């Protein structure tokens, strides 16, 4: 009828209808799937994965000036994907390059960040030779100093920077004075009393600057204003220390936030029209200061990991609230809940949801996909439509859940992880299993 | 100097400074947990749980009238106190059920709880001679009424009533439609035409009525007045069903939300008085429409296992962010972050936090103790205080975490669960042992 439309650009690239109206993922019935391996299901549609991996690289020239940000989602299955498309790994704490190694993922291609980095992180890192490491203070400056000359290499760096620009959606914010946790002021100096100190040693060596400004970001504005903050330390760099011990800062990496559409209505701009305009006014504002162009560098998370994954669900209750004198609002409960997508309730996202199981030709009705949480906050989607004949037993799907959610995802109410799965040509392959009573005992002790 | 004082409404009973300036719980000096088990770290001071329970159960006359809501933290030794010191408990979903079961908590004093108990969870609740459940929907009453009469059982039963009062520390709203996900509503009729399903079913035998209206509630006016839209119902049941049927309605359970004191300011009513002003807007408002009071019933979870603990952390960075022309920010990094804490975050929450490896001269500086995750958002404490000498290898600790903390706890950034240990007079077990990169791993399949 009206929610039957799947918006391409929010559904995975291979989602179809069935001949008996049941939505599939890579010719695999989304039916079939709970069938075999339970709801609530992360369905992850890997071509889709694969292919965001692709277009990016080919966009920014080369998959080495891409990284794909763990945080996202990690697991050994995907570093192996990010390996084999090429594309470097971002990883953020020692948790996240134990496991990226586990997968034997080059660490050559693991940049490593982090607010906060342990001596025990820096120290696995250069041991493994991970080959960036994203410094944030002076105090992680002097103990990678330290360490790395300990074991006899040279560390490339880039320093992390904040040039006050915090960019969402279709705005962006300029303020004076950047207040958060994570890099260097450019303005009041500190960003260039780190660069001496990196200069001072001979144990560590600077090759970029590195500035992350937001996320959902459907423009390039914010990113321009931002490029324009950063290549001016790169003229005031070369300006005190000349174009020779300089030669070799030549990556900025603008970091990720590039958007994806959670809704039909969202309109990120196709990666490659982004990537030309950003390569531009990469090289319009560094030679617009007397500098050879730098190559670009991006860390795109959920622009790889989001569209490609959804999340599955059954209908358990519905229940008609009134919400006014004459309205009300059709709550439909489900499987799941801010256990696996806390997003709704800790960020204000919305989502698109959608009845899968069958073709319904009932009339939309105003309604809320919530969960089964004790919480009345427990909601996974605000506000959306759902046919008037939405009933237990129907399955519906979560669109964009790839990122951000499993690796939020916690165990409240003692409700256990729900499975993963990847689908690809027509094959269902369990990748993470769904938690169980014995996981959620498997801390006590005894 | 300032930052010295550990208010007694806020840190645990037990609380205490050392001949060297140490903050000790039950008597156990903090840094030396750190160094045994490590940091991140939770410490439950056992006894200030169990004299929480005890003060509790002694207000509202019993602890059968006391049920401990497993939502804010569960694991079989929190089981184990509750039901040693003769409360009830509430569980919510199938694996809240399944940890108190295996912890061999007696069934008759569980209460089931849920917007959207499954046909399994409701069978084994059955099977394991659960004792009550308080119904959300109609289609949990036909499930349920179903699942006890092929087990030849009656099972007790409540409501759950939306009375459109919703309440925060010192005020609540009131309204004519309440829009949320759980209950049935009174003055729609709702409510009463779940009343009466109840009464006509051959498995289900009504003895209350249920209604949870908030958190973090510092006055009795949200309860008053609640208690008296659900009398008010009970005013109809007998107005239609007439007493002989209607005693055994005998149970009128006002939910929790009582609150506590995160910050110093803070002024949640000492329980003995709540308690007792509850139990006379019962009994005032019961005669009122000319019923015998019905015993009162009450839900805490906060309450009970909040105060008690606190969160150990070791700070590892300490950044000073220019916020202001003149202005100072003094961001202090620490061990763990929104993943054993996402309260900040996700509701805005304000904890106290305290330097308690020693004692310090320099003045307090305005600061922010921020986390470890890659997440400009990853705030514990978001406007605090610290003393000007704050540096790496200090140890930190925020105080009222025991609730909601743990149970929300994620593994954001492959960051495992912090442990958890409980002390009790000088000696200090691990309850909770920390996750490793095993258990990170532990559901990838190959
Ligand atoms: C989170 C993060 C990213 C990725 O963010 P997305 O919005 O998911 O594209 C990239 N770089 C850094 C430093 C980050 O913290
Ligand atoms: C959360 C909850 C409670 C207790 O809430 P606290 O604020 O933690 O006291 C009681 N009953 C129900 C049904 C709940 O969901
Ligand atoms: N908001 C509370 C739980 C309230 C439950 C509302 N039905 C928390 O901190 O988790
Ligand atoms: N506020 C962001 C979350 C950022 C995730 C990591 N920096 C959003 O739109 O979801």
């Amino acid at each position: 009828n009206e929610l039957l439309h799947l918006a391409p650009n929010v559904w995975p690239r291979n989602t179809t209808r069935d001949e008996v109206g049941v939505v599939c993922i890579a010719g695999i019935p989304l039916t079939q799937l709970a069938q075999e391996y339970g709801t609530p299901l992360f369905v992850i549609d890997e071509d889709d994965f694969r292919s965001r991996c692709r277009e990016t690289a080919a966009a920014f020239g080369s998959g080495a000036n891409v990284h794909y940000a763990a945080k996202a989602f990690l697991c050994s299955e995907v570093a192996r994907w990010i390996s084999e498309e090429g594309l470097c790994l971002d990883v953020c704490t020692g948790g996240e390059l134990a496991v990226a190694l586990h997968a034997s993922f080059p660490p050559e291609r693991i940049t490593l960040h982090g607010n906060n980095k342990s001596v025990s992180e820096l120290t696995a890192a250069v041991k493994a030779g991970v080959g960036h490491i994203v410094v944030d203070s002076m105090t992680e400056i002097e103990r990678l100093d330290a360490i790395a000359g300990e074991a006899g290499i040279v560390q490339d760096v880039l320093v992390r920077l904040t040039v006050g620009v915090e960019a969402h959606t279709h705005e962006f914010i300029s303020t004076a004075h950047e207040d958060q946790k994570f890099g260097l002021s450019v303005a009041s100096g500190a960003a260039m009393a780190a660069v001496r100190r990196v200069f001072a040693t001979d144990h560590l060596r600077l090759v970029g600057l590195h500035s992350h400004i937001g996320s959902q970001i459907f423009d390039v504005d914010g990113f321009e204003l931002a490029a324009h903050r950063v290549i001016g330390l790169l003229r005031d760099v070369v300006g005190e220390f000349g174009p020779e011990k300089t030669a070799q800062i030549a990556t900025v990496d603008l970091g990720g936030g590039l958007g994806i559409s959670y809704l039909p209505s969202d309109d990120p701009p196709p990666i490659a029209e982004l990537a030309a305009k950003l390569g531009t006014i990469v090289s319009d504002e560094s030679t617009a200061v007397g500098l050879p162009t730098p190559k670009l560098v991006v860390e795109p998370g959920r622009a790889i990991a989001g569209p490609g994954t959804i999340t599955l669900y059954e209908v358990g209750t519905v229940k008609d609230v009134d919400v006014s004198a004459t309205a009300h609002r059709r709550y439909v409960s489900v499987d799941g809940g801010m256990s696996d997508n806390i997003r709704t309730a800790l960020y204000g996202a919305q989502y698109d949801v959608r009845l899968v199981s069958r073709v319904s030709d009932a009339p939309p009705v105003p309604a809320r996909l919530v969960g089964k949480h004790c919480e009345s906050g427990d909601i996974i989607v605000r506000d959306t439509w759902v046919p008037d004949d939405i009933r237990p037993g129907d399955l519906v799907a979560v669109a964009a859940t790839g990122a951000y959610c499993y690796s939020l995802s916690s165990r409240y109410n003692m409700v256990g992880r729900p499975a993963v799965v990847a689908v690809h040509a027509g094959n269902a392959r369990l990748v993470l299993r769904r938690e169980t009573v014995d996981d959620l005992l498997s801390l006590e002790v005894r």
